[PDB]
């Protein structure tokens, strides 16, 4: 063993040893319990940064822990390769997105290999290969014929100068980002997943996820946005039907989640696109001006809550079906056409939005709910006005005295009897729009034939291959300008036809990649039945909380779709979620990387990302310090969920601890070479050695619980540091001394192998000839945790009457119980009671 830690030498050697042993290349091996640990796969940026290092070290720590415990661990890696960044790089450098992607992939892969992750590279996938995306094309065609995927007109942001559809992210203040021209809203045919059909399942199955963070479930529930409410019809008055056609002539239908307050309705509001708004504005130019100002606004909720709520009265009137009141209709900019009925009732006494609306326009407020003796101020909004759990109805006829749920059900039966309403469930969830007017994505397997309609490509003809010899320009999809791509024959009649030129939402690739990892060379289906049966679901998923919504929702949706097609047999893809805090670092700029700088403006610490260029290249850190220093620093600097600050001092600390670990083992074996680790009965060991073994086996139980239950790796490292501290203060020079030292060192390097496997692998080989992964995770010797018994003097009225042997963990009540039963106290207390029993732990007990 060389004297000095040399990571540049030992880290490649260790990586080659694990590779030749194929410990990370796994099969569906029934002889071993499976563990599937997945980290969210990366987009091929070109270069990884410390955030990716942190995410993937965390996944590798968990994988290696389960490995050492005997599990058949699958930890796969791959590339989320489709999307816009490659298209922007293509426009900049005049290269094909495919070429730019594969070059970024090869570089990032070597970056990952040099960090020493225990990754099954034989299961590697790149989502832009036809071998991958043919299967989401396949599932598209299968769902299309079931109607679960359908084609429908939807609205998009059209830029009339760049001649391209824009996302909302690139429409700033109503104009194009790179053009500034005023955007048109156009309706074009597009494809959708009918995800609303699965809303109840996506909501209820969250209860099955007993090991998910509660907030992630809460975010999923809020996004789906289920509500149980009431459809309520208000009859149109006799005088207010002019211009109304159809059902809109007879009643105004609204949706409310507070039907218990229907007696308190004072006005009603419709969306600017509602038929009643259109009829009233026929001769009112102010209503036309208002309608037009609403239609020229974002229904985006990011602007809806921060929007000033405005309305104008229509002069039209409807009748409340419960109390008979005639209420005026208002047009309001907050009523969204498309959600529910596009019309609402307003109860300003018990809904905050309605309260502010009615205050501005002096519209009436009628109290119908009371919470105790709380006083109702028509001019001041109190938070209990909207209390739904502790309230009771008021001014509501025969509904007086009921609580929310009882009133809800009474209104339900009342309205159904009068035919003016019924219970209804709504969801904020909309269907999932699939179509993108972009080149670098999965082609949509549809053919358009003027005879047969829009026809899916037969499975025998899949994939529809995306041509890779293409350099996008920024002025529209190249696919729609490539007749050699879109000109085809119809698969149903054989006539001349046109391929769909839109591509798929790149969320689709990451919605099932975790199943493809189970059998990524399988060419007869998305995933083989045998491999899906063996691997089941993902045991552990590690990735940022920013994806806790759409990505997770889509992945759970696809899981259920694939289950329904009989491809997998689980309801949920991810059993546990770990979402790691972001790594942050200072900024400089005109955005500059901090590596390029020496101690440009020096702005404020902020998350590492490509947008402000503050991403620190791990390759610089590995060249300077080694992979193990990188991994240790990230695992030690903070709990995984907490944010991590880049610190060169933190790197220096990690490296010097690795030297301390090296120095310890080398010094130990300089002083006499390897011996058999201490094992077995420890009676007869010196107090100092018994205490080091107590520290050792306490450290083992603590590290095991921090890896396996708490997932807090910083404290696990601190515990092993305390073990080494006690080791350093223990004389291990004797023959039993050396045996315990060997046992300590053999445990320490196994305990840290998940964090820093390169140094631990090399150190282990110098301590012990067995294979580290066969010796397995260190076990707890519980005999080593029993401290020694004490002798306690039993006194009666002060005079010593007996002695007792109690444990070193015995409470003051064990001492008191043991003292009263000692045969010396019994025959000197004279059957009298104890007026007081003074207990001094470890010394004596005295009964008074
Ligand atoms: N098209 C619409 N545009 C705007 N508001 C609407 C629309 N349809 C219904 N509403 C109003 O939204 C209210 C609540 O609907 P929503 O789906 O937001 O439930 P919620 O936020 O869970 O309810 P709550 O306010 O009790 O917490 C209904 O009472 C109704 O007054
Ligand atoms: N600064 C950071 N600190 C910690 N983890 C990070 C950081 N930046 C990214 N990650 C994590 O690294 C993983 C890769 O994220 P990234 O945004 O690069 O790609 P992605 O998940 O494929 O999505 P997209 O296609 O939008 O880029 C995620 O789990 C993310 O949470
Ligand atoms: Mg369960
Ligand atoms: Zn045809």
């Amino acid at each position: 063993m060389q004297e000095h830690y040399q990571p540049a030498a030992i880290e490649p050697a260790a990586q080659k040893k694990w590779d030749d042993a194929r410990i990370s290349n796994v099969s569906e091996d029934a002889s071993k319990p499976k563990y599937y640990c997945l980290s969210m796969f990366p987009y091929p940026s070109g270069k990884l940064h410390m955030g990716h290092v942190r995410n993937y070290t965390i996944g590798d720590v968990l994988s290696r822990f389960k490995l050492l415990n005997g599990f058949n661990v699958m930890q796969p890696m791959g590339w989320d390769a489709f999307g816009m960044p490659a298209e922007n790089a293509a426009m900049k450098n005049n290269v094909a997105p495919a070429a730019w992607t594969y070059d970024n992939i090869e570089y990032m892969k070597t970056q990952l290999k040099s960090l020493g992750f225990a990754v099954d590279w034989e299961r590697e996938v790149a989502t832009c290969k036809p071998e991958y995306y043919r299967w989401e094309q396949w599932l598209f065609t299968k769902l299309f014929e079931k109607g679960i995927v359908y084609r429908k007109n939807g609205t998009v942001n059209w830029d009339p100068v760049d001649q391209t559809v824009l996302a909302n992210e690139q429409v700033i203040d109503g104009r194009g980002w790179r053009s500034g021209a005023l955007i048109e809203k156009r309706e074009i045919p597009m494809y959708y997943f009918k995800i609303t059909d699965y809303a109840e399942e996506l909501l209820n199955d969250l209860d099955k996820l007993e090991h998910w963070p509660e907030q992630v479930k809460t975010m999923q529930r809020n996004w789906i946005g289920k509500s149980r409410g009431m459809t309520v019809r208000f009859a149109v008055s006799d005088d207010s039907k002019q211009g109304l056609e159809g059902d809109y002539a007879k009643f105004l239908q609204v949706y409310t989640t507070r039907p218990d307050t229907l007696m308190g309705a004072t006005y009603v509001a419709v969306a600017a696109e509602h038929p009643l708004a259109t009829a009233a504005a026929a001769d009112k130019p102010e209503l036309q001006a208002f309608i037009a100002e609403c239609k020229a606004g974002s229904v985006a909720e990011a602007d809806m809550a921060t929007m000033e709520k405005k309305g104008v009265p229509t002069g039209r009137y409807v009748v409340n079906p419960l109390n008979g009141d005639k209420l005026e209709v208002w047009i309001a900019n907050y009523v969204l056409w498309g959600y529910g009925d596009g019309a609402v009732m307003a109860v300003p006494a018990h809904d905050e939005r309605d309260f502010e609306f009615a205050a501005k326009y002096n519209l009436p407020k009628k109290q119908v709910i009371a919470v105790g003796d709380n006083a109702f101020d028509a001019n001041r909004w109190q938070e209990w006005y909207g209390d739904k759990e502790n309230g009771v109805l008021v001014n509501s006829g025969d509904l007086d005295g009921l609580d929310f749920q009882t009133a809800f059900d009474a209104v339900a039966a009342k309205l159904q009897s009068q035919g003016a309403g019924e219970p209804k469930t709504q969801y904020r969830l909309r269907d999932w729009g699939i179509s993108r007017q972009r080149y670098w994505g999965c082609p949509i397997p549809i053919v358009h034939c003027e005879k047969c309609g829009n026809v899916p490509v037969p499975a025998d003809q899949l994939p529809v291959v995306l041509p890779e010899n293409v350099v996008p320009d920024g002025m529209g999809s190249p696919l729609a300008k490539m007749p050699e791509f879109y000109e085809t024959s119809c698969p149903c009649c054989g006539g001349a036809a046109k391929r769909e030129t839109d591509t798929m939402d790149t969320f689709i690739e990451s919605s099932w990649y975790f199943f493809r990892y189970m059998s990524p060379k399988f060419s007869d289906g998305m995933v083989s039945a045998e491999s899906a049966k063996y691997w089941g679901a993902v045991d552990q998923y590690i990735g940022g909380i920013e994806h806790a919504i759409l990505h997770l929702l889509y992945a759970r949706f696809f899981t259920k779709l694939m289950r329904d097609e009989g491809l997998v047999n689980v309801d949920e893809p991810f059993e546990r979620l770990l979402t790691q805090g972001m790594v942050v670092c200072e900024t400089y700029y005109d955005w500059i990387n901090p590596a390029d700088v020496e101690l440009v403006v020096i702005s404020g610490t902020e998350k590492m990302s490509k947008s402000k260029n503050n991403g620190v290249d791990p390759q610089e850190l590995i060249n300077a310090y080694g992979a193990d220093t990188a991994r240790l620093f990230m695992m030690f600097a903070a709990p995984p969920e907490q944010s991590l600050e880049w610190s060169d001092s933190g790197v220096e600390g990690a490296h010097r601890f690795l030297r301390r670990l090296w120095r310890t083992v080398y010094e130990y074996l300089k002083q006499g070479g390897a011996v058999k680790a201490f094992a077995g009965n420890q009676d007869g060991l010196s107090k100092e050695l018994k205490d080091l073994r107590h520290k050792l086996h306490s450290t083992t139980a603590k590290v095991s619980d921090d890896y396996g239950r708490r997932q807090q790796f910083n404290t696990a490292i601190a515990a092993v540091m305390e073990l080494l501290n006690q080791y350093d203060k223990t004389d291990t020079g004797s023959e039993q001394g050396r045996a315990v030292a060997q046992e300590v060192l053999e445990a320490a390097v196994r305990l840290l192998w998940p964090i820093v496997p390169h140094i631990c692998e090399t150190l282990w080989s110098e301590l012990n000839g067995a294979k580290l992964w066969e010796a397995g995770w260190p076990t707890v010797d519980e005999a080593a945790l029993v401290k020694s018994e004490i002798e306690v003097m039993v006194q009666v009225n002060g005079k010593l009457r007996g002695k007792i042997t109690v444990a070193a963990d015995a409470s003051k009540a064990d001492l008191e119980a043991a003292a009263l039963a000692n045969e010396g106290a019994v025959k000197f207390m004279e059957g009298k009671p104890a007026k007081k029993i003074i207990v001094v732990p470890g010394r004596l007990v005295n009964i008074v």
